[PDB]
């Protein structure tokens, strides 16, 4: 594999072997003044700041220095160009990678087969404000004649995490927008108790789906749509209650939607990149396509500030090669992201998809399987949550669990003064720092000590009460949540994804690993149906059946 | 530590290291049609069956045998018989361990201190019961006469995880119920953004907390007080409006509620351990005493269970031994909990902090530091969601990631005459059949053939499409999610969590590892306060502070 015949790689492995077990953080901040100063980039992107403090990693100038080098040998500088210029990046599917078109503000051309992208990019665009001026006025009728007060999303994997993730998270920009809500799972839970709270009067729904084929996707959509018609009683209804984000032109007028109404998207825009495509039309419909555009814009400033950013001071570069480093020299399994944010509950389980779908990969561009590893298994909760969850193991478990920390530092709520903010702030700051320092044994004794413990309780409990301490953790503090700088913090997660798929040379942008399980499930699906024994398995699988067919008549 | 030193497990060791390359899970099932028969469970709890399929992991009889030796001699039956007997198991806060007693509906006595504690457990329990008739039927009324529409469970972390996913659970049991909320992070947002859907007049609090001086659930509850007050201008009315579950009743007081007004604990019910005691009035309150008894119920059968079965045909303890295997033999540092149903979209959540916060331990009972790993990463989300999300990982990454895969025979909404559970089923089927099998270079190769593709295109392509397989599973199926059958899987995992941490030689049931954050955090809130620079610190967090005083007034 390119990594592992990689000299700078074998340089920084050896240097790991031979240094990493010194590497301490408290040691490394007493030895150095500036390390706050020379290990943080303060981003000013006139639309507020964004502060990537990466101080508390377990890295020193040598260290950062090799980890560049490697960026560099492994070709980040020349793979970035070719992403930005409509080069066929996607080599197994041999497509372009253009999601940075879909926010290319500038307007700068970016061709595919010769033509300019933008003005297609610009002209859905253009639709979508169009159909949010007419839904979110009020002037959009429903059936009956009245204003729509519900949106539906309906959509899997990239077609439902983004416009969710964002959606939440954006929620105090969304005065004077319909509710919105978002249906993905193809258990028919998702949709019953979403339908039992809508009124088909009122409800619009959007169907995402580029092929307009997915089967979960077009069966929520086709059982809306007979919820829908049940009250309607007429097919020449549907076009007023259900628009399509597809190409599918055929299957979309099919299912009884205004061609009109059919935004589209293409093979460049891959699923887990598609919110700033047409794709985000709940969010545009929730938020207004003003604060949409906003989105879009801060996207464009990251995508600029990956662009023409020297590496040793890039900020998606170096989440990268941070990520690197505990990957393939510490070995760590996983990367938690914990935003200190309600609003960002969803931010985590986003990056689930756009970290874990593009980088869980095992064949390079070569058609050599990796000797090393490849992405991390992405996770986590919003604080203060996960402190009283499972923050005891980070702490204090035999886990190295490399930590993303992030937090607002203007409240969109500033309730009781400030005080539940500070609060906030005042947790975000202490766990980083307590990752950090730990508790020595003279600190933790000196406690017992004053809580009166006899000397053979204060002997029992003393390693107990002990916190090793040298956790890792990067701090992403920014000005305030808005859509802007929303749209930069998911840019630069995507760039970082990027940066880390071509360090290990595999394709970021394919997803070959879903298709064994959608043909052993069409498969299955007919097995179901009778009162046969289904022995065409292996015997759990078999197994499995049976005890279905079996249970699903018993009566309790 | 004591499982290192210990022959049975030095004999499963290294029994791992010459022969565990040599299991196929594809060869396995081949070579055995009696597979599935000799590695699954169908228990019958006469209201439904629970069947765990353990067959598709990388196991033989011998590897079994040996992982059953393993539990014998690290006494794991001894140690449970202690904890069901009130011994102080929870040996660094001298604590009995009695979650099991909550549950006890066979009240056969269980001593603390030589003194019965299922007199005052059912006492609770029947002061639960009377509550929720009382507010439930429209009885108790507000302070201007009104019933009572809304609950809203202000807590965190154990306070607040097993209501909100036991209430989420059992939704379809909550008809006719009122509302309930859950207010859980300090961060304003949560209970802004409530508080802004309810009116006083016809909500009700449930201040939760073991020791009622959490600084998020206190800082919450009195805002929650604030804003209540500032309609009713009565601080009488706090008692119609405010109800407090904890163990202190002193620091109930000192908040302003009365004792008459509180439902209370015991120490010996840890917070990860606490929704079947008076913690799970929002619950009850939901769905009803009734269902909240049978939630009761089938964690008492799970409990019977585990307590008297032998080792080799006891759900939790193979499950179990099973993660032994995979932690401390092949070295996986995380655990997915898949559930198939939407209902559960928070059990793996749950099962976060059940797990981590329990074993992410580091210190044995001898006093030694573990040589060892101990607790794993809990992570997942329910099926199909993260099927579109992460799968491709799980599948194709560079990770061995043991997965629980569980779901519903019956489906709590049968809609287009069961064409969406059919579809779910055939997925949670196939997944692990896909895990499993794997497909070979041969097979992939042949696909590409009947598809047309050229020698050229097919050879360049062909190693993405290979799935390498030998990824290895449980499938938990039970006959439907009714609150019985889900208190007996909430069981069933807090057994197997404990029977880990009686192996790993560590206390599943104190949490000394949130203690330093807690503390940090009290230190940084005054300095947050005025615009002084903070020099006490790292340069980190001083370069962090320094950048939110900055920042704190930028007009975005």
């Amino acid at each position: 594999a390119a990594l592992t015949r990689n000299p700078q790689f074998q340089k920084l492995l050896e240097w790991h072997r031979a240094n990493s077990a010194n590497l301490k953080l408290r040691e490394l901040f007493e030895a150095d003044p500036e390390r706050f100063n020379n290990f943080s980039l303060n981003l000013n992107t006139n639309h507020g700041h964004i502060l990537v403090d990466y101080s508390k990693n377990l890295v020193n100038k040598e260290v950062m220095q090799m980890l560049v080098e490697l960026a560099k040998s492994r070709g980040v500088e020349a793979a970035r160009d070719n992403m930005f210029s409509g080069s066929k990046i996607n080599y197994t599917e041999d497509r372009a990678v253009l999601h940075v078109a879909l926010r290319n503000r500038s307007n700068t051309p970016i061709k595919v087969d010769g033509k300019d992208v933008m003005p297609e990019v610009n002209r859905v665009l253009d639709k979508m404000k169009s159909f949010c001026q007419r839904v979110r006025s009020g002037d959009w009728k429903g059936y009956t004649g009245k204003s729509i007060t519900d949106i539906i999303n309906i959509g899997i994997g990239g077609s439902d995490l983004g416009p969710l993730m964002v959606t939440e998270a954006l929620k105090p920009y969304s005065k004077g927008g319909p509710r919105v809500w978002f249906v993905s799972n193809i258990d028919g839970t998702h949709i019953a108790k979403t339908l039992a709270s809508l009124s088909p009067e009122t409800s619009l729904f959007i169907i995402a789906s580029k092929t307009f084929t997915t089967q979960e996707t077009i069966t929520n959509a086709e059982t809306a749509k007979e919820w829908f018609l049940e009250a309607a009683k007429d097919p020449s209804a549907v076009a007023k209650h259900f628009v399509a984000l597809s190409t599918n032109t055929a299957k979309v007028k099919e299912f009884g939607i205004d061609p009109q109404n059919m935004l589209e998207f293409w093979d460049w825009v891959g699923g887990r990149y598609s919110l700033w495509s047409a794709i985000g039309l709940s969010i545009a419909l929730h938020v207004g396509f003003d604060h949409f555009e906003q989105l879009l814009s801060g996207a464009h400033w990251m995508d600029q500030h990956f662009l023409k950013t020297p590496l040793e001071k890039n900020a998606p570069v170096l989440l990268a090669l941070l990520g690197i480093w505990y990957i393939n020299c510490y070995g760590c399994e996983t990367h938690a992201l914990l935003p200190y944010d309600q609003y960002m509950h969803r931010f985590a389980a986003y990056f689930q998809q756009g970290d874990m779908e593009s980088n869980g990969k095992y064949i390079t561009k070569s058609g050599a399987r990796v000797d090393h590893q490849t992405g991390p298994i992405v996770w986590g909760e919003p604080g203060t949550n996960g402190q009283h969850a499972f923050y005891q193991l980070i702490h204090q478990g035999t886990k190295m669990i490399p930590c993303d920390f992030l937090i607002p530092v203007q409240t969109q709520h500033p309730i009781r003064k400030g005080l539940h903010h500070k609060i906030l702030l005042a947790n975000f700051l202490a766990q980083t720092e307590a990752l950090m320092k730990g508790k020595l044994p003279e600190e933790a004794r000196k406690e017992l000590q004053a809580a009166g413990k006899s000397p053979e309780d204060l002997e029992k409990l003393l390693p107990h009460k002990v916190f090793e301490g040298n956790r890792p953790t990067n701090s992403i503090v920014f000005t305030k949540l808005t859509p802007f700088i929303l749209g930069a913090l998911i840019a630069m997660y995507e760039h970082k994804i990027f940066v880390q798929g071509i360090m290990w040379d595999i394709n970021s942008f394919d997803q070959w690993g879903v298709e064994l399980g959608k043909q052993l499930a069409k498969k299955i699906e007919p097995e179901l149906e009778g009162s046969s024994a289904v022995t065409s398995h292996d015997s759990s699988t078999n197994g499995l059946i049976s005890f279905i067919k079996q249970q699903r008549d018993t009566k309790l």
